[PDB]
């Protein structure tokens, strides 16, 4: 897709079909986030796709919304992104945690990507952090800072990316497993 | 452009030519952030576009880099974008300012934009922000959040109350 068009037509959906994902369309969004400007080109988060629905279950009631609307996205899409950072790795510039903007910027790239691959998101930044980590194995000095759906919506200095995205659990790289 | 070509070829500039931004171009920019997504649709943030350059030195003045690349980049584009946020309209959330994740996802949007209409930025995050305060008069319990240069390399909101020019609260839109 064109750019521009790409932003005009980003929205949050709620609604997925259960259609897969395909892996090098995923492999682009997730390049696109390795894109990103970062403070220092330092690459202070990862990513871990979630494809097991015993996770996605975890996480959905882990949401900490007024409505299930996003606790149901992540139940009945084939998975979800969750953006992982350090915070000591840059540390704060300026009274600001540089890990929340350099995440948030890689994030939109992710966001961005989806959209132009012609799968939907949606932003989600409440849940309860700790139930999120004990389910992803994340250790607990690092920071959940947004996760999302991905999915068909319904009508309705080069870096290995390998390195920086994992499959269910912290650590287990997506790229070297049977996923 | 496109996305994943726009994607591809940004990068941080530093060197511009004296080149004038075209008005509708950064407006299609400003467009771009005003179409991005934030916690529960609130838009915690403004934006300055700053074309003086008794402010642009200002600016240079503030930036707080090992070196003087940044800081020169401000003095020799045609204009900077500053990104200021109020930390109080949302709040935190799950122990995270929202505003700065919010704001870096809007300053993203105008960084990309940028690229895509053929004008380079470069993000710049680190400055004495009291001296950028004094300089733009932004109110002291605001944020500047992040800033860029904006110009050709070398080599439903509406956006009226929502951009500036040189000075916190003056409208770009109706201004002269």
């Amino acid at each position: 897709m064109e750019f521009y068009e790409v932003i005009k037509k980003r929205k949050s959906i709620k609604k997925f079909e259960q259609t897969a994902i395909d892996r090098d369309k995923l492999l682009k969004i997730i390049d696109m986030a390795m894109r990103a400007p970062s403070w220092k080109n330092k690459t202070p988060y990862k990513f871990i796709v979630v494809e097991s629905d015993k996770l996605k279950l975890d996480i959905a009631n882990a949401i900490e919304n007024k409505t299930s609307a996003a606790s149901e996205a992540v139940l009945n899409s084939p998975m979800t992104i969750v953006a992982v950072a350090n915070p000591e790795e840059s540390g704060d510039v300026s009274g600001k945690e540089i890990y929340l903007i350099d995440t948030a910027i890689a994030m939109e790239h992710i966001v961005l990507g989806a959209t132009d691959e012609g799968y939907g998101t949606c932003w989600i930044a409440a849940f309860n952090e700790n139930k999120i980590k004990e389910a992803l194995k994340i250790p607990d000095n690092l920071r959940v800072v947004a996760l999302t759906p991905l999915g068909v919506p319904k009508d309705s200095p080069k870096k290995d990316m390998d390195e920086y995205l994992y499959i269910d659990k912290w650590g287990t790289s997506f790229m070297e497993s049977n996923v």
